[PDB]
């Protein structure tokens, strides 16, 4: 998001958030969603226009600002950006760092990129909310990223988190739910007017762990928590590889379940299986080892005692 702000009086001592849209900057304009208010006396009645465009392809990749656009509306003095003029048919900027001058005005407009990409958890909340999003300039998608600042999880009554979920909390990623979202779109155009009165993700993300039985104390406690153990792996999504990964497990990825040789057994603690092998073929896996899927281990994990309670239980399946 694109925020200015000025080292005058002449922004009135506030922050703004440039939604992607177009604003009429200058002195005899007052503050809509679509107006800013710059009091100085170099600055003509209508002096400029900005334009902020929506995220590219790329931006969700890239972490890239949107396209700030920048015309002088025919003006005495001109408009400069980066000390360098605008004129002709305006200019375009695709840095994250813009000091803008109108007129002979000393007190500059300074715009900056805020990140914020958001990552969904699957493809049906995304659809809910892609282009509404896309039109507050924040980037979305579902695929990682090196630039995602946000996950959004599918809050749900009946069941287990997901595993993206458990993932991007891992990841040390700031988790949100559907009721931010809809509180940021209520409070678009009063942000425009305030920063300030942006909606706290952590403040969301905070609620969330405490009101919730199914997130650890934090995510420091079980990274590394099972080093030492061993673990066989049928198949399963790449999240799930990662996730194990994470919690330091050494991690064997066989396919068939007739994979499973006396190699394996001899060197692996435990063993994780998908939600319909476990149900179903428990009258085909080994005898001697301890099988339990993400999900239950993920329920181990929020323990205290996950080491104790893992180790005497392959104590239990070995005798």
């Amino acid at each position: 998001m694109w925020i200015i702000e000025a080292e005058g009086d002449i922004l009135k001592g506030k922050s703004r958030i440039l939604f992607p849209g177009t604003y009429i900057v200058g002195r005899n304009v007052s503050d809509d969603s679509s107006h800013i208010q710059v009091i100085s006396k170099s600055i003509s009645k209508r002096h400029a226009r900005f334009t902020i465009l929506t995220p590219s392809e790329k931006d969700y990749f890239t972490g890239g600002p949107c396209e700030f656009e920048v015309k002088d509306l025919d003006t005495k003095f001109g408009t400069k950006v980066n000390e360098k003029v605008v004129g002709q048919n305006g200019d375009s900027y695709k840095e994250k760092d813009l000091k803008i001058q109108l007129g002979k005005c000393p007190f500059t407009i300074n715009a900056y990129w805020r990140s914020m990409c958001i990552q969904f958890d699957n493809p049906e909340m995304l659809s809910q909310w892609a282009s509404n999003l896309n039109l507050l300039g924040i980037p979305t998608g579902l695929r990682d990223s090196d630039a995602t600042t946000h996950f959004v999880m599918n809050r749900q009554a009946g069941s287990s988190i997901t595993v993206g979920t458990m993932y991007a909390f891992l990841k040390k990623t700031v988790i949100i739910d559907d009721s931010y979202l809809q509180y940021l779109s209520t409070v678009k155009e009063s942000v425009i007017e305030d920063a300030s009165l942006m909606p706290d993700a952590l403040e969301c993300f905070k609620n969330i762990i405490k009101n919730n039985d199914q997130f650890p104390s934090s995510p420091e406690d079980c990274i590394n928590s099972l080093e030492g153990f061993s673990c066989a792996m049928l198949n399963t999504s790449s999240e799930s590889h990662h996730l194990l990964e994470l919690l330091g497990l050494r991690i064997s990825t066989f396919m068939s379940l007739g994979d499973i040789d006396k190699e394996l057994i001899s060197k692996t603690d435990f063993v994780v299986l998908n939600n319909a092998v476990y149900d179903s073929e428990k009258i085909s896996f080994p005898e001697g080892i301890f099988c339990l899927t993400i999900e239950q281990l993920w329920k181990i994990i929020i323990e205290r005692n996950s080491r104790e309670l893992i180790s005497k239980e392959i104590e239990r399946l070995k005798y």
